[PDB]
């Protein structure tokens, strides 16, 4: 059955180098026979339509970015279907107005036991993280104590670190929103 | 366009302030520099960016804060500078004096009161100049070192944390390094 | 030989440090060539799955010449059949449903001298860690984090012959294997 | 292509620790996926042959020493062409029949250029060494005076000490022949 997906990516748009055109990606996309294709902001978030399976999926588009992207390594493929899911387990706190709120979105093949392990042996100061199904939301209360938090401390010594999609809580939302069409 | 740098650093690994090369290049790349290499454990550190050098020192700087809060300064220089440098070489710098050190300047520093700093130093068996990275400082005897102003008045000025020392051997090493 | 079987093919070591490589597709291609069907793979690490009513002695021996020649950095293998792997089901531990902070599972390769691994095995000094001989290769639990790098899994099994005659799958990819075979 | 290796380390199988069963680490080494993998004697002299690269041999190794034998900080890795280089520059005197003749074989990172000048500011008695490329030849002449030399003297006083590996002339010629 048609299913709508959402891709995210990483690492692109930045630093004057990883340059992708997001009108020209959507473009390609739908000449290699995706539908509905849409986009939000610069950073990677890429929407479609297909009945392909998930695992073609998968294998295509690590096909075309190879080739034609060469710098995506990783990137997040999730349905609808998987982010209402989230979306039924939510942290009451994810909705409260803290100084900044992330989720740490899983890409394809993460040893994803693994990265749990690496941030349970973190350890928290001003912050709050929940383990979800397709990533991790976490929480910083203060942009006083932000500084001294493991997420600001710690991130860029982790492993997993290039391998995980991050975006705020309004894009969170906003993924949300565009898979249902 | 794609530049190569140089990213030298003050102070670590001695005493304390201690920096792993290996967790350094990984979190460097993780920051998003290209191609991250490093020579021994000093704090030479190397890479690629097109990014433009104003971002680059920012980026930096906001990164030692937070990781490396000992690391207060650092030298960031191209391979065309280095290569510039090259073409200016006093004649004594390839000669085998007791010590050549050479004081890479960092980002930030007022280089024209270091100047006037260097200037004011009564100056013995010793023999400077200001190129345009740094000093190159010869020292010629180790019988007279003791009284050179090199040894006896560098401790006293203000700069000396904000300058980057290494020896005429590594200030090559450094050069070969860019050039890779 | 005379139904018609899905079976599971694993292999070590491929598609890992910058070696070995094995292009999935290409994989899938060349084994349907060979004769086998509806085949299917689960991630790069080496998890095929396909079907044949062919003798199970006929497809190790067709499969062991197909590597030798096509892929010869896969010197071992683990063939077993979704009817093997239903009666593993059965027998399963009591703790390896449990939160233990890493489950693997060994699976033995096809002329793997089990008697032998079972001996080397036993000789070990186990700590933080709980281990049990199935019939298609051994569950092997190590309860924690903080102590695994005591145990004798994390310290000893580099040290075994039997090593690269093993084929190592967490938990999730055993239950995922049991899966794809069910389809 | 594939390539045969020496992987030299020091320390080992003394004092009543740093145990290494050389059965043991051969089969770990050829665990992980290190070819045709010999030793000599006891101080830590492997062999193996691979494919990859020199720098991902030295990460595989560095890791997995820091893991299953952490007290090995510091190895010589070096290649069939490596050795074959040195051999082609020998000190005349290396044949000679000095009463010791002993190699210095650098380890991945050392830094070389403060080892050199260490060495080069030690007053020689008895003796003669050279830089070679992969380490220091070093002979001392006669059983009557090497209790003088600077080699007896002064080598355990150096910062570098534990990170060379030495090996008399005897396994100096044996790692060529295990090399191939
Ligand atoms: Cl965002
Ligand atoms: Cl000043
Ligand atoms: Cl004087
Ligand atoms: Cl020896
Ligand atoms: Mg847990
Ligand atoms: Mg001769």
């Amino acid at each position: 059955a048609m299913t709508r997906y959402a891709l995210l990516v990483r690492g692109i748009n930045v630093g004057g180098k990883n340059k992708v055109v997001m009108a020209e990606l959507r473009q390609e996309l739908t000449n290699l026979g995706l539908e509905k294709v849409e986009s939000y902001i610069n950073s990677g978030n890429i929407f479609f339509t297909s009945i392909d399976s998930k695992a073609q999926l998968v294998e295509k588009l690590e096909t075309f970015f190879a080739v034609h992207y060469p710098f995506i390594q990783s990137f997040s493929l999730l349905s609808l279907e998987d982010f209402e899911a989230e979306l039924e387990n939510l942290p009451a706190w994810w909705s409260r107005d803290l100084a900044r709120k992330d989720f740490l979105f899983y890409t394809e093949g993460l040893d994803v036991d693994q990265v749990i392990a690496t941030v349970e042996s973190l350890e928290l100061k001003d912050e709050v993280l929940y383990f979800g199904k397709l990533g991790i939301f976490w929480g910083k209360f203060s942009e006083e104590s932000y500084s001294k938090t493991a997420y600001h401390k710690y991130l860029l010594k982790v492993p997993f670190y290039r391998h995980i999609t991050i975006r705020n809580a309004k894009t969170f939302d906003k993924i949300g929103q565009m898979l249902k069409k």
